[PDB]
Formats: C-alpha cells, sequence, structure tokens
C-alpha cells in the first residue's frame, strides 16, 4: 500500500587483501647503507626505490654473514609486493651512545588493496541497482547521487558500482565518510576495555553479542590457541615431506606458499599463548581466514590437511579445522561490534563522533526526495567503520526494530543501509509519505568451508532485510534529530 519514492543507501567497501608486515633488524653494512645516511626512521614507496632496496636483498644473500633466511623471505616478500600500492618499508635506526647507527630495524607493509574479486561484487551491485531502479521508475536513474571516502579501496568500490550501475560523478566527502581522530582514539579506549572481557573468568554479563552455548570468553580464547598451535604443527609436518608448490594450481595477487607461510608464522606466534591474545589480533586472525578460505582454500586444505588414515574441509579430518574456524566467528562476533563501544552511552558516542554527519545528509536527501516530485537514489561508499556507527544512532534513537542488534549479522564487505521512501497510498489524497530502513550484510558467508567458489574467488552480496517496516517520515526524523 506504498510507492517508492526514492532511496539513501550507504555500502561498505568490497573484500580487500589482509594488511600484513614482516619485521627485523640488521646490522650488516648493506642494511645500514640503505638509510642513506639518514639517522631518523626513512620510509620507501617509490618502484624505482623499492626495487634498488630489492637488489640490496640479492647482494645481502650471496653473504651468508648476515642472516640470509631473513633476506630470502625479505627479497621474495618485497618483489612480488613492491607491485600493489601501499607497500612499504619502514627504516627505524638504533642509535648507540655515540650516535652512530648500530642496526636499522626493517619493517615491511603491504597489503589492505582491494582482492580481484572486489570488481566484481561492486559490479554485480550496481547492475542489480539498476534492475531494481529501471522497475520502480525509470526517472530515478537520471536523480543518482554518488560519494566516497578517501580512501582508494572505498573509491574502488564506488567507481565500479557506479560504473555498473550505468566529469566524476563520485563527489569525495572526508568530512562525513572520512575516520576522525578524536573517535578512532575512544575505539581505542573501548578496545582497552575490550582486554578485560577476554581475561580472567568474565561470563559476558550483558548481550555482550555472545552464544549462550558458547563457554566463558576465557575458555574459547583457550581452545582457539590450541587449535592454533595444533594446526602449525600439521602445517610444519606437510611442509616437510609434501611438495608445497603443487598443493595449489592458482595463486592470486601474486601470493605463493612462503607470503603464506608468514601470514600463518606470524598469527601462530600470537595464538600460542591464552592468556596474552590480544583482543585486536584476533580481528586479524578472522580476516586472514576468510581470505584464505577465499582465495587459497586449495593450498590451506593441502598445507593443513592432517593425512589419511591408511577436495573440501568436510571430513572429521578435518574437524580441528571447522571447529577453529567456529571459535573465530564467535570471537570475532564478541569484539569487533564492541570496538565501537560496549556502552549504549559508548556506543552512542561514538556514534555521533564518527557519523554525525552522515546522519544529517540521509535526512536531507529524504527531504529532497519528498520535496521533489521526481524519484532519486542517493548513494554513499564509506568505510567500515561508519556502518557499525551509524547503525548504533539508529538503535540508539529508539526507534522500533524489526530486527535486534545482537541478532545482526556481520557487517562484511559490501554491507549495506537502506532509508527507502515511499507514500501512503490510500482513497485520500495527501499521502502522509513512509521511510523504511533495511540492511544488508554484504558479501558475507555462514559456511566458508563448504561454499563454491569459483577462480575469482567471490562471494555474492546477501539480499537486503527490512530493519523497520514502513514508519513515519516526520517520527522518522524526529527520532534521529
Ligand atoms: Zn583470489
Amino acid at each position: 500500500k506504498w510507492v517508492f519514492k526514492g532511496l539513501a543507501i550507504i555500502i561498505r567497501h568490497a573484500d580487500r587483501t589482509p594488511k600484513q608486515k614482516f619485521k627485523h633488524s640488521f646490522t650488516s653494512p648493506i642494511f645500514i647503507s640503505l638509510l642513506k645516511g639518514h639517522k631518523e626512521e626513512v620510509v620507501i614507496r617509490n618502484v624505482n626505490d623499492l626495487k634498488i632496496v630489492l637488489q640490496a636483498l640479492r647482494i645481502a644473500l650471496d653473504e651468508k654473514a648476515g642472516n640470509p633466511a631473513k633476506i630470502k623471505v625479505l627479497a621474495n616478500a618485497l618483489e612480488k609486493k613492491l607491485n600493489f600500492p601501499g607497500t612499504k618499508i619502514q627504516l627505524k635506526p638504533v642509535l648507540n651512545k655515540e650516535n652512530e647507527v648500530e642496526k636499522v630495524q626493517f619493517i615491511l607493509k603491504w597489503g589492505g588493496e582491494p582482492t580481484h574479486s572486489a570488481k566484481y561484487q561492486a559490479t554485480e551491485l550496481g547492475e542489480q541497482m539498476r534492475q531494481d531502479f529501471d522497475l520502480l521508475n525509470k526517472s530515478i536513474l537520471q536523480n543518482i547521487k554518488i560519494f566516497s571516502s578517501s580512501e582508494r579501496r572505498v573509491l574502488h568500490t564506488a567507481q565500479y558500482w557506479t560504473r555498473a550501475l550505468f566529469s566524476d560523478e563520485i563527489s569525495i566527502r572526508k568530512d562525513l565518510l572520512d575516520d576522525s581522530n578524536a573517535a578512532k582514539d575512544l575505539m581505542d579506549k573501548v578496545k582497552k576495555k575490550l582486554k578485560p572481557l577476554l581475561r580472567e573468568g568474565k561470563e559476558a554479563p550483558p548481550q555482550f553479542a555472545w552464544p549462550s552455548k558458547m563457554p566463558e570468553p576465557y575458555l574459547v580464547i583457550k581452545r582457539v590457541v590450541e587449535l592454533m598451535n595444533y594446526h602449525k604443527k600439521i602445517m610444519d609436518n606437510n611442509f616437510a615431506k609434501k611438495d608445497v608448490n603443487s598443493m595449489q594450481t592458482r595463486w592470486c595477487t601474486s601470493e605463493d606458499p612462503s607470503l603464506f607461510k608468514e601470514r600463518w608464522d606470524k598469527l601462530f606466534k600470537e595464538f600460542n599463548n591464552a592468556e596474552k591474545v590480544d583482543p585486536s589480533k584476533i580481528s586479524e586472525l578472522y580476516d586472514t581466514m576468510k581470505y584464505d578460505a577465499l582465495h587459497n582454500r586449495q593450498f590451506l586444505e593441502n598445507i593443513f590437511d592432517p593425512g589419511l588414515p591408511n577436495s573440501q574441509f568436510d571430513e572429521p579430518r578435518f574437524m580441528q579445522l571447522r571447529e577453529l574456524y567456529k571459535l573465530a566467528k564467535v570471537l570475532f562476533d564478541f569484539i569487533c561490534p564492541k570496538e565501537y563501544g560496549i556502552s549504549d552511552a559508548e556506543k552512542l558516542d561514538i556514534g555521533l563522533l564518527t557519523s554525525l554527519p552522515l546522519a544529517k545528509q540521509i535526512l536531507n536527501d529524504i527531504g529532497d526526495m519528498k520535496n521533489r516530485e521526481t524519484p532519486a537514489c542517493v548513494a554513499y561508499f564509506t568505510k567500515e567503520s561508519h556502518i557499525y556507527t551509524l547503525l548504533n544512532i539508529i538503535y540508539e534513537s529508539g526507534i522500533p526494530m524489526r530486527i535486534a542488534r545482537n541478532a545482526l549479522p556481520e557487517l562484511d564487505y559490501l554491507s549495506q543501509i537502506t532509508f527507502e521512501l515511499y507514500e501512503s497510498t490510500d482513497a485520500s489524497g495527501q499521502k502522509s509519505h513512509s521511510i523504511r530502513l533495511k540492511m544488508s550484510p554484504g558479501c558475507h558467508t555462514q559456511d566458508p568451508l563448504d561454499v563454491q567458489l569459483d577462480d575469482r574467488h567471490y562471494i555474492s552480496c546477501i539480499p537486503k532485510i527490512s530493519l523497520t517496516k514502513h514508519l513515519d517520515m516526520d517520527y522518522v526524523q524526529q527520532k534521529l534529530r
């Protein structure tokens, strides 16, 4: 009994590669010479300079006086990832009592780029929106307005979505879609509140987005470490016995078995002591699990295959792995939502400091759509943080909800929040108009180890679900402001 009139949709960026960093210190003169005489931190991101550094590793490897083992991994890492935007080196010198550089800290950082699957996710979404729009009212395509944050991965999703939907049509708005240092500090302080939750014997007293079936967070964290120590030994055994270069026929993003080993070697180090697991590193583990389960399932299966008794993770042999996945999901679903505030006031305070501008703009867009007889649509592409915080504003506004905050699925890549505007169709004029809120968790799956994947390593987007029913326009604007 309602005719569509407009949509304000906020969309999260598409799939991206995990951020990764290798750290070690060297004292050999060849390593010190790379500083070019500088006695402070030096950052190298020019591809020309990265090639120069790369050659140094080949020369340093010729001489085993230094640590050749670290040179071997670093050289491959540098050459594979120096071709990627965002790959960088940080050189932190260490000065002795005579202001002489005796050793330099070599930090190689890379990752965080949108995967080759990102274009497909955004492209599919843009086409669907064009399809849906061309069926409701073709004039809406004539009234599309797109914004994006400054981050490359966000604009990347915005660009491909806009191309698929159809002079930069995307208008970068830092004030609305970009992060603020004040709020990120608050999220960090909330992060400091998360450390005790996993330690000692807390029993998630409030909802804390925690499954009732699961034991204490300190018991769950303890079991995960046991599984990690289990699989790392399986990995080592499989490295020692099997041909690792033949465990997967396809490698994307310039990855190879060595870089794969490095990701997990770091994670295994961070997940070898339950009483030391850092809550911020729980989110790190889960992100790597999604990536490999999407882009490196073949290698993942064989490198963690516990062997035969004597093409899928569905075996009692692979039971230790599925439980590890389930336990990681639980911990990720109990930490990440709470990084944006644990208490309603914190969830609210973080909610406003981050998404106060975006919330105002959405109301204005709906105001425009109502006053303008022509339906329209406005899309905002933002990072993951704004989605949670804006969602917090929605819940903390007291608006009647159709779905509980805890019951909401993970806000994965291409997660969407919609403010669909309609008209109240009756037999009397002057329709009262109505607003309906819907959400989509994006390209997310509940069974990463059972989903059938293509060579493109891509997951379809979950359809939107209604957070509310058709609610009075003026009423929805008053609750928010
Ligand atoms: Zn891939």
